[PDB]
């Protein structure tokens, strides 16, 4: 029950995205719950999709994480408006098609910085900023795909970028432990996002899962959304630094 | 929420055990509750301690891992009295003493074997017994230590064992994942335990963790049993073949 | 890479196919001395055979069963006394019943997963303890692993089991074993045709898999797995122990 | 080994003590020909003299900058002019600020994070892609990792992400070179003490742990990665790719 909780969940773009599944599992345990976003686009269909959940409030922030001043300015001005809060669900990722869709070994410079940037530099800084509204301790999730720990097909860029992910969370873990902070990741198993679609071979990938995962069937946003929960939560106490896998148990497996 | 659901825990000694945390967990939850024992100083004991439960009844059944006959009639006989269950916990390990302590090099065929019996292969047995009480699915938790992944100073053959557990996990949530059955461990950091006091060097491994560990602090039985609870409910469902941490961090640093 | 005045103990060839015939061709040619342990009057008889094709001048074969304690220790002994002290020892031996590789792991019985444990890791204990006695200024143990161990593959079923279960010996007596200088190592071979693939249910699709999957896009064979031996047999592999190293065209590092 | 007739690139030597140096001296012993690339005027001046250590009749000397494209670029594409097509690299490159490195994590800049991605795991790709162009047969390309990029270190920081980055790197290059029949490893080195360790905070407590705590009770040394590296970049490591071979005492084994 998280009654009295506030999180921050950063990254819906639509209701297909992973973080609106941690979204309606938070709000329908209690939690008052926050939103951020980057384009216009994303704000308006937040605006839509609170209408299923119980939130009396819509609590819409932009933040870019490219940009240090969106990621201190917005947090700052969560903590004016809603005060301290119990966590942040991480939810954000990107790199350029061009980059992924060719050999990892043409990967440009920029397309491997501009990754790297978004999808793992955002999570230090989040973290950073996180941390002063959160002066008893609380929890940070970040979303994560087994390419950051094996070289799969086709994720290329991207992979190396969630490598460096874990990592940060681990190196958060560390940091900010003492402080009674947690940091963990979910590795999700393959769900159709609008993101998904830069993924090549993506429909490959779900088949696969099915056919060769021990539970025989792929994962949704909800099922993240429930592990968001447990890692969210004080059922989770003593848990810090960790990887839990949302894959129908594929991780497990060669 | 856990009304309705059966767990059989397998492995309560004393007031301390890592069994009887995830017991008080459960039934907080609002769980029945079914315990196995081994001998019978452990169930005279037991009986005492369900006193501390909501439980309105005492399910008591002995039953000694190392043997076929009490696994396969323990588990008929509990179909028999409570019909299907939902889960097992399972908190059993052993090793002689002589091994858990100065040199691996010198570990007898003999403790080898019995540690690999009733540490590993104990799992694979109950969890087929199991599999008879739930039809519809189920969840399967096995408890194990870091020093299944690492080399750990005097922890020795039980590592090994450990080792060989958590494949076991693996290979039994390959095998009964189409069935619905879920088989995940729970990595649990140091507890001063009955079975604690037969580990060389125990209590500097306790202050290791307070030194060491991201949390700067020790985990407790309750806390397992939080994650017990997670993995043994419906908030985990996306989830099988895995090694949740509950060891402060320390999996994570080096 | 130089091994005259080197001598190893090589466990577990069978017939030319073994993967330790590989490793034997490897190190030969490389001018180590090699000493053979084999079970089956059979293995001995096609040791005999498979000699005429190495450069060793001499034929040193001993019967161990690693099921007897008193066979390995018995054997190291009488190899310490023919031989004097060595420099190694190459583990490759494993067992488990047919019936427990193919088809549903939670069936396994007690003597088939305590059988598989038995011969396939506990006999690495045994071994390097009685050689370490032949092993006084410090040596290389290696074993030979499969990617089952860290991972649930299909029908490799109670040998993963026993395969993760070898993976932690080789911890455990890496840190153990270590101040007296004596390196503990896996090799984690891809698969390889040999006698004991046999047992493996869907062998044949496995290999296929490689090729198609695997960063190399190919196979590996013996040799490939008696080269990486050499290194950690050898001077090259100083400041390595506790390591697992896949010789397997890539396959581990994907998904 | 035996690299005759072979040609290496290394990069990263800036004094006596850099582990690429300990790589040069191993591989030289071995015969190979060895192209060695540098970033600062004055590790250029260090190379000549440390050449005089060494059998190289001909000094092949070439800076190149990996924050550049073009420097990478034209610096590979000269080295193919002057030496013709070569067997592998070995990449001893990384860097980031003392000010991110000696702050808390969670306050590491942007800036100096990207700076730390750019040199010590982006470098590789950029590396790798121009490195194939002299390898039309194949060949093997060797990185240096630390553990912090396994785990999470005290003090290590924002090189632990770009490490953790750098052995994705080479995972991922594995797979999309393999048909290439290009290698890429890495070798995990235990501490050691150069130039660049002296940004490590604690760097003095960490050796220590490792005499006290790995499974050999001693820390390694440079000419010890030198000799993974020999394997690494030769046949004897055929089948292997993806892989990241611990040369720390064991350390990487032990909790
Ligand atoms: N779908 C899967 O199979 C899968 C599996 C495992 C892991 N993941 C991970 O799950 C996370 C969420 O992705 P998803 O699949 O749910 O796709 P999604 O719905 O497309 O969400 C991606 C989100 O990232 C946000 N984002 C990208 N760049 C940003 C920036 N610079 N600043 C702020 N927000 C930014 C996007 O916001 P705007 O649209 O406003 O730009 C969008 O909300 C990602 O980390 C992804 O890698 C996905
Ligand atoms: N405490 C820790 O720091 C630690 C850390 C990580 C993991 N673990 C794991 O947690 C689990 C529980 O241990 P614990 O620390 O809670 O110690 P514990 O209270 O002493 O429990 C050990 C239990 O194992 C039972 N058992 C032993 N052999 C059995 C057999 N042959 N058949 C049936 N039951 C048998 C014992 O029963 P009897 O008393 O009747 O003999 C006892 O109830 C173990 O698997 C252990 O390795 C413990
Ligand atoms: N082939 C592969 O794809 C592959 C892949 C990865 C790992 N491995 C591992 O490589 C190792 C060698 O197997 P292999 O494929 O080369 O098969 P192999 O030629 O059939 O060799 C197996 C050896 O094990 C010996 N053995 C079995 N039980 C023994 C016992 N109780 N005492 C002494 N020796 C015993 C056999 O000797 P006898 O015939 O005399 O009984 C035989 O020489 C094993 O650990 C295996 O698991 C194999
Ligand atoms: N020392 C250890 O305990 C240890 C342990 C594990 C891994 N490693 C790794 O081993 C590698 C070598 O470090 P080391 O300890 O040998 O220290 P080192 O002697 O200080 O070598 C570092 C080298 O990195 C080069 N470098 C930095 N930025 C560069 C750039 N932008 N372009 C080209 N070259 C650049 C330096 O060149 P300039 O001097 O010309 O700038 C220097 O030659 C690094 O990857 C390090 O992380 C070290
Ligand atoms: O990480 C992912 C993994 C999978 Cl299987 C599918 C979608 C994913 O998410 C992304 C993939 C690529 C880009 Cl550019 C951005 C995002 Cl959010
Ligand atoms: O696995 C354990 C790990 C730790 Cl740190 C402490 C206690 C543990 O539990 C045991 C240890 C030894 C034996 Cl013989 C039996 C059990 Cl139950
Ligand atoms: O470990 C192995 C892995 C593979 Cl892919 C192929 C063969 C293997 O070797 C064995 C398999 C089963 C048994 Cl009963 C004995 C051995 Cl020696
Ligand atoms: O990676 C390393 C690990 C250790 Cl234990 C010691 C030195 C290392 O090398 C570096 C450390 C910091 C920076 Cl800024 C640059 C380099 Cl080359
Ligand atoms: N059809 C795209 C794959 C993208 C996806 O399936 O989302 C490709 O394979 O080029
Ligand atoms: N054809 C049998 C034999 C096993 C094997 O070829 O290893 C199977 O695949 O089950
Ligand atoms: N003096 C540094 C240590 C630097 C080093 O040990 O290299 C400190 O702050 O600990």
């Amino acid at each position: 029950n998280l009654e009295n909780k506030t999180y921050v969940i950063m990254g819906i773009a639509n209701k297909r995205s992973i973080a609106f599944g941690v979204a309606k599992v938070l709000d329908q345990l209690g939690a008052k719950l926050v939103f951020t976003y980057r384009k216009e686009r994303s704000r308006k269909e937040l605006e839509k999709l609170l209408e299923q959940l119980n939130q009396p409030e819509a609590h819409l922030y932009q933040i870019d994480v490219q940009s240090d001043e969106e990621v201190i300015n917005g947090f700052e001005q969560i903590g004016k408006d809603v005060g301290n809060i119990d966590g942040v669900y991480h939810s954000i990722a990107f790199a350029n098609m061009e980059d992924l869709r060719g050999r990892f070994s043409e990967t440009s410079r920029e397309g491997f910085l501009l990754a790297q940037d978004i999808s793992s530099y955002s999570l230090t800084i989040v973290a950073h900023e996180a941390k002063k509204l959160m002066p008893e301790g609380g929890s940070i999730v970040a979303t994560t795909y087994l390419g950051g720990e094996f070289a799969v097909q086709n994720y290329n860029v991207m992979g190396v970028a969630k490598a460096s992910l874990e990592a940060n969370v681990k190196y958060l873990a560390l940091d900010l432990g003492p402080d009674n902070i947690r940091v963990n990741a979910i590795s999700a198993g393959p769900i159709r996002t609008l993101s998904a679609k830069g993924v090549g071979g993506f429909n490959t990938i779900l088949k696969e899962i099915e056919e060769r995962a021990p539970l025989k069937r792929n994962v949704d946003q909800v099922e993240v959304g429930k592990t968001a929960a447990y890692l969210l939560s004080d059922l989770s106490s003593g848990v810090t630094g960790e990887n839990i896998h949302v894959d129908s148990g594929f991780h497990a497996i060669k």
